[PDB]
């Protein structure tokens, strides 16, 4: 089928361009159900839990604006006392009492506080000792006070080395005593949340010791190797709850260790994408105008439309708040100041350029002859296969596939797999390709002819199934002697019955064969051949839909791969007069020449 | 019921009925009771939660039902793929050479799913080749 | 096959294979065995631009056809017998010179070259005016 | 332009006098020194000296800690800072190609200016040379 420009189009349209946006400030999950479901649970029953999902979704924003909404009672003070010269605790009294029994302590030279029993004989049995029988540290230690719990406390430690969690000991010259402790991030979380960097935990090494204290209530403030003796730190009971943040990736390694899911129970995954609606474009509007942006509604309608884009999806968009603010703050500066649809489509054209060296040196030895191409007429057994180079931002470009094929026993050879340029799964679509065509032209028995496909020009590793529709084609062209248009490239991958399957960047591959039948002059006549269920995935650019609107550039969908070789070749596969007459008259020359 | 009335919780017939059902589905036997007594109690105290402190069946089966959804998102793409087109399967209809084979990915919590497995026939000499190894 | 070719190398002798077997079909499969080896090399060799050389030498050996070496030979070679560009061409070119000078000039020394590299041809002095005399 | 990203050099030092320390004993280290302007380093470097991620956390948290000694009985604290200033940073294409695996190179360093390896032979850029 031919996708009209009807079809292709899936921009959304602009009205009132330049009217300025007013919209309230989403809720701190808008599109993402799933981890919000989670973190309520929670919350309400206060389990640990992990963030997980890709760099640039704003995990870590979302989650501070959502704990600042909660309340807790007020938290207790938190103070070390000793019990010893040698030995402290962690203990916890009503708020605001610690300054109340450091007095009662302090007018000690020369109850009102149950909780503080165990600290106040250890204090008086050293009064007596000395009276049986300076050092002044004997007072508590004052570690948090707080005057409300709305919002509970908060700690955020992006840097999770053992002295920014568990505290710090110092010594005055050693002396040391419990006055010198210092807290960490877990002490101030006390009542309230910790959040943590899983990518930062390991880096740090941190992990065990981190374990340690959630499990066992043991948390050491970090000390030095020259001081002759040290304190005992008691351990004490953790009243917390930690949220840990991070992708996929940064969880694999944590995953492995049992004792992971046992301590964070709760996973709340964030999804990549989240679906394009109208509801989700106003969330983003007033998520943009709450970051303090200028913004109009030409400006939000394009953003929006890339988030779609970026997603290669015309119903979902991409869910990294972080990243589409990202290219709005660019987009505000060449709008000077205010966000318009000129100037974010400007931002991306300028994103475009900047990485773009690559693909001027591709289409400059092209117009050279320096890379051999055609974009125009017809060739037997050739066919312009399209790639996407190993790197980001990840061009497309189109590549010449050659496919000759003699009499021999059937051999279906790839010379880029051969050589050890091929992947597994390329490989696995040349087997496919091979199991095809064995099944397709049985009357003769074994395939009578040896077939040998090479990508012209590729020097690099090639993986993915993504050819195998252009290899196939070029098989059958190169048997049945068919010559195949040069001005349609072709993308597709091919199953074992010939049905054509979904591939991945359709977009680059499109507009790469665009740029370079531009580059070379448009004829009119060329276009690309690509897979009907990537139908979904064409958000294409606006150079491309005008031309296809013009008339000068065409885009074919199909399912099966005859439809693909009947479009290339220029006839139907039945007829006299046909393609698969021509296919059997081939074959059946080289099965004789045998 | 006991060990878990010891551990406080607050429990129903339906809650501990439940629960004992999850430990065989657990252990993947209908004769047999996954015996992690941790991981029993851990579910409980997920339960207890959504049935405000009470242990009931249906806190039981919601509190299940809320960790499939919790791990659910690769599942959705997946079905949202098939729905799509962009990954073909078949659940109608007769076949020659094709069948719906299941399996399960690689990842935790192991969802199963149908891979669309095709096999083809050729004149040749004695060979089984699977492609995929 | 002594592990001394490169893997783009090795592409352009099954490339050149492609070639050979394509055009010549009358027989039915080629009807020979052609080695081709680089003599006195005791080094890893990579990339296809020595492509056209292997196959001139290979046309030659199965033709009985005796070949000029005042000429050196450099260029890829693809599947349909197009040459193509390579790399270091202006090397190449001058270090034929070189060694056509060090044993003495006859007047009809040479290299052929890919078309494709017209542009890349910033020959020195000296090669230039050998050319012009 | 500081071509050694050590942390002494980058963060700034500790003096001890003898511990003492005190405030009055700080010494700047590059960050410092580029506030209200631009701070140009290598990416060579900053590998080398294992200092990318402290200098992320600089860029990302305003954490800028002036290097300390192993024997000091204690040591200040150092309150984050906002940071105000632009980094350039500087290398070949195969220097960037180990900072690129992090997501946080990109989302910190979101202007790519790339240097062409040849340009035009015209009667003007031979003026210009
Ligand atoms: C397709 O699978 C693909 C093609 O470039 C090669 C030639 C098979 N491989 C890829 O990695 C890119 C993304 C293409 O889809
Ligand atoms: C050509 O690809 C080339 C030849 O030396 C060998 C014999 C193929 N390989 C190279 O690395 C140099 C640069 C030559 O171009």
């Amino acid at each position: 089928m031919r996708l009209s420009y009807e079809a292709l189009e899936w921009r959304t349209p602009i009205e009132n361009s330049t009217e300025p946006v007013s919209l309230p400030p989403p809720p701190p999950f808008f599109g993402q159900e799933r981890a919000r479901e989670a973190l309520e649970l929670a919350i309400r029953g206060g389990f640990h839990a992990y963030l997980v999902g890709p760099p640039s979704l704003g995990k870590h924003e979302a989650l501070l604006a959502y704990l600042s909404t909660q309340s807790v009672e007020t938290p207790p003070d938190l103070l070390y006392v000793p019990l010893s010269e040698r030995k402290v605790a962690v203990m916890t009294l009503p708020s605001g009492q610690e300054i109340h029994l450091a007095e009662a302590v302090e007018g000690l030279l020369l109850q009102r506080f149950p909780q503080a029993r165990a600290y106040l004989e250890a204090l008086r049995a050293r009064l007596a000792r000395y009276a049986e029988t300076d050092p002044a540290q004997w007072r508590p230690n004052l570690l948090t006070s707080s005057s409300s719990g709305t919002p509970p406390p908060i700690v955020y430690e992006p840097y999770a080395t053992a002295p920014r969690l568990f505290g710090r000991l110092d010594y005055l010259v050693w002396s040391t005593n419990v006055s010198l402790i210092r807290p960490g991030a877990v002490h101030r979380a006390q009542g309230g949340y910790l959040i943590l960097d899983a990518l930062s935990l390991k880096r740090e090494g941190t992990w065990e010791a981190f374990k340690r204290a959630l499990r066992n209530g043991q948390v050491e403030p970090v000390t030095e190797p020259q001081a002759p003796a040290g304190l005992e730190v008691e351990p004490f009971p953790i009243q917390m709850q930690v949220m840990l943040v991070g992708t996929p990736e940064a969880f694999e390694g944590l995953e492995e260790d049992p004792a992971f899911s046992e301590l964070f129970r709760i996973r709340a995954e964030f999804s990549p994408t989240m679906p394009a609606s109208p509801e989700n474009c106003t969330a983003l509007g007033g998520w943009l105008l709450a970051q303090g942006f200028q913004l109009t509604q030409g400006g939000l309608t394009r953003l929006y439309d890339e988030a779609r884009r970026m997603a290669e999806q015309r119903d979902r968009m991409d869910a990294r708040l972080v990243e589409i603010r990202a290219l709005a703050e660019e987009a505000a500066v060449l709008g000077g100041g205010l966000l318009t649809a000129e100037s974010v489509e400007q931002a991306i054209a300028a994103r475009e350029h900047r990485s773009f060296l690559s693909e001027e040196e591709f289409l400059r030895a092209v117009q050279e002859g320096v890379i051999r191409l055609r974009t125009t007429g017809r060739a037997v057994g050739e066919v312009n296969s399209l790639v996407v180079v190993e790197a980001a931002p990840y061009w497309g470009r189109p590549a010449r596939l050659t496919a000759r094929a003699a009499p021999g026993r059937d051999h279906l050879i790839s010379i880029d797999r051969e050589a050890g340029l091929g992947g597994q799964i390329f490989h696995k679509a040349v087997l496919t390709l091979a199991g095809y065509l064995r099944s397709r032209m049985i009357e003769h028995g074994s395939l009578p002819v040896t077939i040998s496909l090479a990508f012209e020009q590729n020097y690099v590793s090639i993986e993915g199934d993504s050819a195998g529709l252009a290899e196939l084609v070029a098989a059958l062209s190169a048997i049945g002697n068919l010559p195949l248009r040069q001005d349609l490239a072709v993308t597709g991958a091919v199953d074992q019955t010939g049905k054509v399957l979904a591939v991945g960047a359709i977009n680059a591959k499109v507009e790469g064969f665009f740029r370079v039948c531009k580059a070379l002059g448009l004829s009119g006549t060329q276009g690309v051949i690509l897979p009907e269920a990537n139908l979904a995935n064409l958000t294409l650019r606006a150079e491309v839909l005008e031309a296809v609107r013009a008339g000068q550039f065409h885009i074919y969908a199909v399912e099966t791969a005859e439809q693909a070789l009947e479009i290339l070749a220029g006839a139907r596969m039945e007829g006299f007069r046909g393609l698969q007459e021509k296919i059997r008259a081939g074959l059946e020359a080289f099965a004789r020449l045998e």
